[PDB]
């Protein structure tokens, strides 16, 4: 059928063979795996500057459809993959790849961070942290628009571009909407949760959700009706428009899209 159809011919673009890649220092080591950079030699001829991710069967095929549906997304504000190559450990375990164009920036939380220091970048004003909002709102849009659920929206998985363009990426409990801790369920909504959290980080310039509430009190702190305090120098009208992300229903939480022109339209009335 079609829906096959579309399956092989994302599977067939996704795959790079490993000699077209050379692999260089680590950028990030942890249990699930390792960042490194790396070149990619694309058909010109000329080589690309990227990051590379590197992570029995069912699960790399597995891997393989996710990766080649992820390659088909093209929107400014999500993460473009560029593709995967699979090595093989020498005890027989495949080692999968995900290369992705390098961003020398790094992830947003880091650099919100930075941004507190004298060395880092330099202080972030209201407009630019808007910005970042509405970029992810916008990448989230674009997702949400072909029924795609991320699952974990927070500022650690947005990067940001060379042109200080946000897009929204995927390397957890303050991120998690209160019906998918309670009923384990998940939609759009749950997204637009995590959106909200989101935006809090970025207005705090890098804060952990919930200052003072542990992971193990969180259920039972939501159930109460408590959320995440307004921000210090947070508009009123910025944190209406986060606070509307955590209604209790999900059907009254907005849409993305909804969400998006509401950043927009408050960006544009700053002086
Ligand atoms: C919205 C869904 O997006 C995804 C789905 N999947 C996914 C999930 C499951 C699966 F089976 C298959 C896939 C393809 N992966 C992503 C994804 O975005 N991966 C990703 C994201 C970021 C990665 O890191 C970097 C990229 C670019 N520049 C960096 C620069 C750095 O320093 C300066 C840097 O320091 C650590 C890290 C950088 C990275 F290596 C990988
Ligand atoms: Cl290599
Ligand atoms: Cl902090
Ligand atoms: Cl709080």
């Amino acid at each position: 059928g079609s829906h096959m159809e579309e399956l092989q011919n994302k599977l067939e673009d996704v795959v790079i063979d490993r000699n077209l890649l050379i692999l260089g220092r680590i950028l990030g080591e942890g249990e699930f795996g390792s960042v490194m950079e790396g070149n990619l030699k694309q058909e010109d001829g000329t080589s690309l500057k990227v990051a590379v991710k590197t992570m029995s069967q069912r699960e790399i095929e597995e891997f393989l459809s996710e990766a080649a549906c992820m390659k088909d997304f093209s929107h400014p504000n999500v993460i473009r993959l560029l593709g995967v190559c699979i090595e093989m450990s020498s005890q027989g375990i495949p080692k999968p790849m995900v290369i992705l164009p390098f961003m020398k920036y790094g992830d947003l939380h880091t650099y919100l961070l930075y941004s507190r220091l004298e060395t880092g970048p330099r202080h972030i004003p209201l407009q630019t942290l808007l910005r970042f909002m509405v970029d992810i709102a916008l990448g989230m849009e674009y997702l949400s628009n072909r029924n795609f659920l991320h699952r974990d929206l927070a500022a650690r998985n947005c990067m940001l571009r060379d042109d200080m363009t946000v897009c929204v990426a995927d390397f957890p409990v303050k991120w998690i909407a209160i019906e998918s801790l309670a009923d384990r369920v998940y939609t759009s909504k749950s997204d637009v949760w995590a959106f909200g959290v989101t935006m809090w980080e970025i207005a705090t310039r890098g804060m952990t959700p919930y200052p003072g509430v542990q992971n193990h009190e969180m259920y039972d702190y939501l159930l109460h009706g408590h959320r995440l305090k307004q921000p210090e120098d947070c508009l009123d009208e910025l944190y209406e428009i986060m606070y509307s992300c955590w209604r209790t229903d999900p059907l009254d939480r907005p849409t993305f899209s909804v969400l998006r022109l509401q950043l927009e339209r408050l960006l544009e009335s700053l002086p």
